[PDB]
């Protein structure tokens, strides 16, 4: 199986996935000079009022918050979208070290880790039928640097000694996401792909521009999960993102001035 081993990490994966060379791959380096203000963007529409979470698995490679998504509760809508796109679930992506850690890049700066909350587009009634066609997923992009702790983080931490390891999860209700994001819902949006396989082109990226901040025993504790599973050797679980991936002329577009 794939992952971010020496043996198995981004640089292998077109071997079994061969779309991970392909024509909108994600994620990128966002060159903010480059990047074209759209004043036909619109606000971003975030509407998690009644989301529903459900459950945290280790999935081996990172962990996902899972929601219900068997009705509209929780939706991204308005920015690039056109339609409702409800979300399923969230997870991140992180580094070994503070330097490193997010999968999209600003001006080639890494931040520490990066929030993904994923979203299907309702008019292709499930997630396994989006992910098929272009405009299938909205995933909301949400950079993470060190420094004071982020409040809304704490109870996802709290909960990850209870699934250290590969296929362990935990009843998660209750969560509310709103506590994940900042102040600010400017961004950038791109077309692109899901950043592990299946790595499908199905995916309207929205990178918000102003990260959060979470302090350094917040990330240590995620650097504490595993890739493997109970009474293998341990892997730390760190280090589970993938570099940018060239743009290919697509173009980055700004929601701010
Ligand atoms: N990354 S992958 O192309 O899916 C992959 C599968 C796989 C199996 C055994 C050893 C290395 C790799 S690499
Ligand atoms: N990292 S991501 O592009 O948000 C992502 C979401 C997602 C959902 C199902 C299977 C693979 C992936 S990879
Ligand atoms: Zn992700």
């Amino acid at each position: 199986h794939w992952g971010y081993g020496k043996h198995n990490g981004p640089e292998h994966w077109h071997k079994d996935f061969p779309i991970a060379k392909g024509e909108r791959q994600s994620p990128v380096d966002i060159d903010t000079h480059t990047a074209k203000y759209d004043p036909s963007l619109k606000p971003l529409s975030v509407s998690y009022d009644q989301a529903t979470s459900l459950r945290i698995l280790n999935n081996g490679h990172a962990f996902n918050v899972e929601f219900d998504d068997s009705q509209d509760k929780a939706v991204l809508k308005g920015g690039p979208l056109d339609g409702t796109y409800r979300l399923i679930q969230f997870h991140f992506h992180w580094g070994s070290l503070d330097g490193q850690g997010s999968e999209h890049t600003v001006d080639k700066k890494k931040y520490a880790a990066e929030l993904h909350l994923v979203h299907w587009n309702t008019k292709y009634g499930d997630f396994g039928k989006a992910v098929q066609q272009p405009d299938g997923l909205a995933v909301l992009g949400i950079f993470l640097k060190v420094g004071s702790a982020k409040p809304g983080l704490q109870k996802v931490v709290d909960v990850l000694d209870s699934i250290k390891t590969k296929g362990k999860s935990a009843d998660f209700t209750n969560f509310d996401p709103r506590g994940l994001l900042p102040e600010s819902l400017d961004y950038w949006t791109y077309p692109g792909s899901l950043t592990t396989p299946p790595l499908l082109e199905c995916v309207t990226w929205i990178v918000l521009k102003e990260p959060i901040s979470v302090s350094s025993e917040q990330v240590l504790k995620f650097r504490k999960l595993n890739f493997n599973g109970e009474g293998e050797p341990e892997e730390l679980m760190v280090d589970n993102w993938r570099p940018a991936q060239p743009l290919k002329n697509r173009q980055i577009k700004a929601s701010f001035k």
